[PDB]
């Protein structure tokens, strides 16, 4: 699209419609992009003595990205909650994007004052990475998506990347991306920039609660016909003697039924207690968490692999790394106290999948016999198994929707672990950069690089619809399910509002499951 | 096909060609064959005594077989090369084979003097197991493929294959194949066999190294927006008093960051070091070796899962079984000195999957609470887990090209181990044995089995042809990729080429990822 | 071309004709091919000391070549005269070529006693290099072109080339080309090969 300088490139919708099956999204915010890296690329590495387990090397780029992988950039608390509430589940069919009323400011600061005025003709360049050659960095839970709030003006983000490295310092392989070769579209004002995507066949996330679990779910009423080994040994006068006798699984013998699955995998976390108190007094946070490590450098494991968070009443608890974890509105970036900060909990699975902090069963280890006692072990750590079957860590209105499947020779049930859906090709990456203004140069010839620009910022406003499918519930159920509700009784301050200094905030985290599907 | 006798049964064919998605490689040889067991099928088995783990039993047959299952009896060097270099991946489409201008000679050993001469007549007949009915023994790595130098005549193998057995002896639900039990077609001398065979879809090897890894794989310039669990502990005046803090993971950070994906699986490996010194003096060649272990007998896990085989400066070590490893032109067959051998590297990988040698990660052991410390420990074998990832063992030109599935009732992810496209319908095995000649007999009646054939074999050559799909490249990298090429200073030998004596030889072992993709 | 074993593959051309404008010289005439380099392909060098001027690294193959880049396998004294006589010039138009009758013998040296016979199976492949693929021997005033006289039989000559050198050594551009990785056509007895080719306009030789 194109046209004049008086002329709005396109108009603000910001709706949001449910059609029954579908349900669109529409949502657009205002924002501003700065020059940054001065206009060059730089390169950038770990601070040579720093951990090794914290090494890196790559670049920063003078272009900045857009992005909205998070839930709230297109549900209000409202909206989510109709969906939240009456879907067995959902999915992103496609989308629609465009960028518009772009408007390119120089700021002047001329001694003790400043002062900013239009660059009419300078301009923004943006472009798509549609061919997913560029190091996907979306899906990396960064923060720079867009304001949950639409009223909120935000910055965009600046595009860096991380390639190989042994130690602080580049290796050979590593590759080293120059954004300018591609071909940006550049935009002036009264040029706006749309594109339109379409998302691939996924599962609908499962929004829904299990009212039965693996082990609790034949019927009470009859026994089964296969038998299991009640007894072992046998009384003899004084003394047992050896005697294996077996019996026929029945309700009061239920932990000894035989079944047909198995729990979900596990790999063991370590428990804490929001409750100060209990907490081994130390410091294990990082000494005592569960991690992996590539290349001799430990990397910590975060969202663990999806496993509920706390058997029967322990609310109190949770994994060091096995859940998300968001910020009350304002909580500053470093060493906040838990009371700044919003733990999100997935007792909803408890029916399927582990729980994070204990074992996954109990192996036997040695082979028994009259001079041998039989053996046995915990398990903590249990690879997939035939039968083993699972739910994916739930959602969050404000937590990733998306990330990239990783291009390998091989995947394994791809639900990105910090939940959302995995896409093979997800949402291109889109960029931005304003084309630099080489600012008064000298009459008489030189061949140097020109460092000498006009400062100066771009601005504008963007806009994002997203179609979404949905899975509508059924059953059969008879008592009310459970629902999603805001509190009654009177409070200081509406949820999901803007305080008296205008500061919208979100209370809670909240999830997906409240519907209750049989298992 | 047929024809008469002063006629060729066949042309030579032993081009290459290249049209910018696929590319033949055709390739012709010459071969002899003998008669084997004498012209009878035997029953073979293990050593009596022999270990258990090495008990065995089945049979040996007459016929003797045809194999192409090395890379190299396709490529040569240089056209390997231009693959290898510019091409994102490849696979194999179709393929055509054709046996030709047999001969069949036969030689008298009079007294203290032997003289071949032309039995024309005489047949070898020749039939494919186009049905799977036939203990397919190709894929198991064997050497009598093909020269990978055309010059080359060589000797074909004799077919065998192996059943059930309780040690040495045979079990009853063990199975005895007979070879005549099949259509043979009969080849005479202006006879030939052709056939040809199309590929499944199967995916691309991967011939290109990773430029990001799994841990550096998110945007450094911006800090997540998920909190971790910086802190447990607090200063107190003088003591610690528990108090569990969070940050939100940014560069500096890494280490700590939350991801969505983790490496691939793990099966722990000794290490050992091409140094002589470092190695523990001692005998833990088997006894130190990881291995599995079915109906009681413990075998070796040679090529183990695929696992980078060496952290970051340490290509001087290496998995007992991690690896590949060839012989130098020449090398004798056993205990051959770490200097007649070359061993493969797989460092490639290390962005993906674990390293061979080193533990995957480390899982939680106990609770903590006040009293009691946070426990930990290292894990040693990883199951898939969901949201791993990884990459399978590269090839190398003179390595196994494919193998057969087995058929079962459940594989997982049949990349074959040792490298390679793993078939569930393989190029069919292909026969072939010389119709017995049976000397003089008498004149009066006996009805017993023949046992004096004129003495005998057969010669003649045969082509393969095939037609290899490819994925070409594409990436903005901007800095040089890395590429395969031949050292510039002068030596006494040029690589892969025939000596003084005319013996071609392979220097080095050539993989195929070169090419650098991101991740 | 084929056909059978009693069947000769093609007579006996080896004529000289004028046209007045053109000319066309036949000629045609027996060979022999041994089994060089025992069917290897051999590294071979200067003799290390040997003066620089005359160090070289190659190979010699087991193949053999064909080559008549001599005038007199073409003309004879006479015919040459002919030309030569009446001719402001002349140049070289148009060939054709054909190899035939081929025969494969196998020689038996049992003790004191050889005793040559008929392997009437085996073959000979020919194969011509027609993309210029192979480093081109001939022009090289070598000597193993066709006998001047007809009725001489000759030996074929041995292909063997050169590449780079940094002394009696090789250096690594130096590239290792290999016969059979070109597809030689199969010849039994009663097989034929035929070829023909055409020249480029060039200049006339001047011959005044």
């Amino acid at each position: 699209g194109a046209d004049g300088v008086g002329n709005s490139s396109g108009n603000w919708h910001c709706d949001s419609t449910w059609m029954g099956d579908r349900v669109i999204t529409t949502s657009t915010r205002t924002w501003a992009l700065p020059t940054y890296n001065n206009h060059l690329y730089k390169q950038i590495s770990s601070q040579s003595g720093a951990s090794n387990d914290n090494h890196y090397f790559g670049y920063s780029t003078p272009w900045g990205y857009f992005d909205f992988n998070r839930f709230h950039c297109h549900f209000s608390p409202r909206d989510w909650q109709r969906l939240i509430n009456n879907n067995w589940g959902f999915r992103p069919k496609r989308l629609n994007f465009k960028l518009f009323n772009i408007q390119v400011k120089e700021v002047t600061q001329n001694d003790g004052t400043t002062t900013i005025a239009n660059n009419l003709t300078s301009t923004v360049q943006v472009f798509t990475d549609s061919e997913y050659q560029l190091p996907y960095v979306l899906g990396s839970a960064h923060q720079g998506c867009l304001p949950p709030f639409p009223a909120d003006v935000f910055m965009v983000p600046q595009y860096g990347y991380l390639t190989l490295n042994n130690g602080s310092q580049a290796v050979g392989r590593s590759s080293f991306y120059c954004l300018e070769y591609f071909p940006s579209q550049m935009l002036r004002t009264g040029n706006n920039f749309t594109f339109s995507y379409t998302f691939e066949d996924v599962p609908f996330h499962s929004s829904y609660a299990h009212s039965q679990s693996l082990d609790r779910l034949m019927n009470p009423l009859i026994d089964q016909y296969l038998y299991y080994l009640s007894r072992t040994n046998t009384p003899s006068g004084t003394t047992t003697q050896s005697r294996l006798q077996f019996s026929q699984a029945g309700a009061s013998d239920i932990r000894d039924q035989s079944r047909n699955w198995l729990p979900g995998p596990c790999y063991r976390q370590q428990r804490v207690s929001k409750t100060s108190a209990d907490n081994n007094n130390s410091e294990y946070s990082w000494t005592g968490a569960t991690k992996y490590h590539l290349n001799g450098r430990d990397s910590l494991v975060n969202p663990g692999p999806a496993m509920a968070s706390h058997k029967d009443d322990e609310e109190k608890f949770f994994p060091q790394s096995g859940v998300l974890i968001f910020g009350k509105q304002g909580s500053e970036k470093t060493n906040v106290d838990i009371e700044k900060v919003m733990i999100t909990d997935e007792e909803e699975i408890r029916t399927t999948n582990p729980v994070a902090t204990e074992q996954y069963g109990s192996v036997s280890t040695n082979l028994q016999r009259g001079n041998r006692q039989a053996a046995t072990a915990d398990v903590n750590t249990q690879g997939v198994l035939p039968g083993m079957v699972w739910q994916d860590r739930d959602v969050y209105l404000q937590g990733p929707i998306w990330a990239k499947i990783p291009h390998t020779d091989g995947h394994f049930h791809p639900s990105p672990l910090m939940g959302g859906f995995g896409l093979k090709h997800p949402p291109p990456q889109i960029l931005i950069k304003n084309t630099p203004v080489p600012a008064n140069p000298s009459t008489t010839f030189s061949a140097a690089k020109f460092a000498s620009f006009i400062t100066q910022y771009s601005t504008g406003q963007v806009s994002v619809e997203i179609e979404w499918e949905l899975q509508k519930e059924n059953s059969k159920r008879w008592n009310p399910e459970i629902q999603y509700t805001s509190n009654y009784n009177k409070s200081v301050n509406v949820d999901f509002t803007v305080d008296t200094n205008g500061v919208y905030s979100e209370p809670r985290p909240i999830g997906t499951r409240y519907l209750t599907r049989n298992l």
